[PDB]
């Protein structure tokens, strides 16, 4: 739609573009005062969803999810500043690989679980899980995204039986049929006909190849209880035998990513270069309005974190 | 539907490879070892996509990205198309901010093939704009987006900044006369001649037709903008005197050439003879066979065993 240039000005302030790495428009850019790399996701105002996503994601802030820096809106557009996650997704790499060793499996599954269980936590449900919502960023850690349809119906071979005809016991089950596909590489139930598909979900018997370890079988199944009821409870998850193998402590799930606790370092920075002192700038960050302060304390929050100097670009 | 059986056919042909882009993967053409891409789309999930593939199945040309194998299952249609990994001509516009005269004509003379073809094979795109063309390895640029495209003699039934006066009210190939006039100008100068947060003013202005004309412009360059950018269609330039024009011959001394180099008749005879080995024919039934262009794997075959020569690689098959 439209077309213009013009759409972009209040946007080119902050961040110099660079190339589409998605084709909803998303370009890949560099925020200007920290030189930190993001993903902007572009929207023509020709949903709901959006509003949805925007709202959960600004209360969810965690080492797993997809963080949103800035909101900025247009008369015409809506931009969203996102996480950039070179990796792909998780798909992707679940066709690549045939399917994952039991090992590498656990690695990226407890990756899963902590971002799922902090989201749990603060009262939500994703009720969208499924691999090709998850990303792996530039350190190989996965990235919860798509908040689209969380709640305070996504694609079929991922939905519970109970979600069908009518919420965290949900993701549970969502969570079962990721771990499947992660160790198979195909899944639990499927048919070219999605009459057929479905009536497979509801009686809840699926293949369980040589490869499995009965450890594996008997998480399996305590996933993939179609009574949701009988669906193993977060809590038993975290520090679940199977989950727990090879590390021998639970997932910590969480959050290593505060709306409370400021970086002094990164308040200093922020301070000097606005020139106010430091109580004035630590009541404009807490504010958290996701405009141009938030993506740059977190940004260089974010630089820090990777050894740069905690340093805004002279201008 | 997240069902991955959808993906069985064509992981035959083709090993799956990082989303770059409706859906697109990119993927290696297996028999041919080329690069591909692959647009999936999931039918629960328009008849834009049926008329983008029904257009590129009769349109072949250096500058229009090409169609290779169409690939249609249950629930998905998958399209195999020609890689562009230089990206589209926005990005790079913006990254230069705006372009020398020299190197807009560069570009400019192969949208001006490219377009010259589309309406000699009776089409007009109607969606003409630098996102809707990439660079290819090579840095030559390959039209895309046939999604909107029709035939203006035909049966009846884009973006404004882009959009002809006419189209604002309620024709033909001028409209896209129009657009290469605004892509020329962008091209030049870096930003739209006519631009608006408002989309009314956006609309009267363009009706309008007066622009800014920035001081680097030539008076060749402003010639060919004024020829081109004529608000009444009947006045605007035609695609024979665009060919030719003074501007576009400058530093060539030729017109744009735009005759398509890829052909639908002539088979070219080592691809054949390689072929022939493969399927266990001979000559003059494989011939038969690639001449059917159902766009089936043997199109793709083809088609990617014809490029793998033209990048003067091996014509060999796994």
């Amino acid at each position: 739609g439209s077309g213009s240039m013009k759409d972009y000005d209040e946007l080119l302030k902050y961040y110099e573009l660079h190339e589409t790495i998605g084709t909803a428009k998303v370009k890949l850019a560099c925020h200007i005062l920290t030189g930190e790399m993001v993903a902007i996701k572009i929207m023509d105002k020709n949903l709901p969803r959006i509003k949805t996503e925007i709202e959960a994601l600004k209360n969810l802030r965690h080492q797993h999810i997809c963080q949103l820096y800035h909101v900025l809106e247009t008369a015409n557009k809506i931009f969203m500043v996102l996480e950039y996650c070179p990796g792909g997704e998780l798909f992707d790499y679940i066709i690549s690989q045939d399917r994952l060793s039991e090992e590498e499996t656990r690695v990226v599954f407890r990756q899963i679980v902590s971002a799922v269980a902090y989201v749990h936590s603060q009262g939500y449900a994703h009720r969208d899980l499924k691999p090709e919502n998850l990303l792996f960023d530039e350190y190989h850690k996965l990235k919860l995204i798509d908040f689209g349809l969380c709640a305070k119906c996504g694609s079929l071979a991922y939905a519970a039986p109970e979600l069908i005809q009518g919420g965290s016991e949900a993701d549970v089950w969502s969570m079962g049929i990721l771990l499947y596909v992660l160790m198979c590489g195909f899944l639990p139930f499927d048919d070219d006909n999605v009459m057929a598909l479905y009536k497979k979900i509801m009686r809840g018997k699926y293949d369980v190849p040589k490869w499995l370890s009965p450890s594996s079988i008997l998480l399996l199944q305590q996933m993939l209880q179609v009574d949701p009821k009988k669906r193993i409870s977060m809590k038993n998850l975290l520090n679940h035998p199977w989950i727990m193998q090879d590390y021998n402590y639970p997932v910590e799930w969480q959050s290593k990513n505060p709306f409370i606790h400021l970086d002094d370092d990164c308040v200093t920075e922020l301070s000097v270069h606005h020139r106010n002192n430091r109580q004035t700038m630590e009541d404009l960050i807490s504010l958290w309005q996701y405009d141009h302060l938030t993506a740059t304390y977190l940004l260089l929050l974010a630089k820090k974190a990777r050894g740069k100097p905690v340093r805004l670009r002279l201008s």
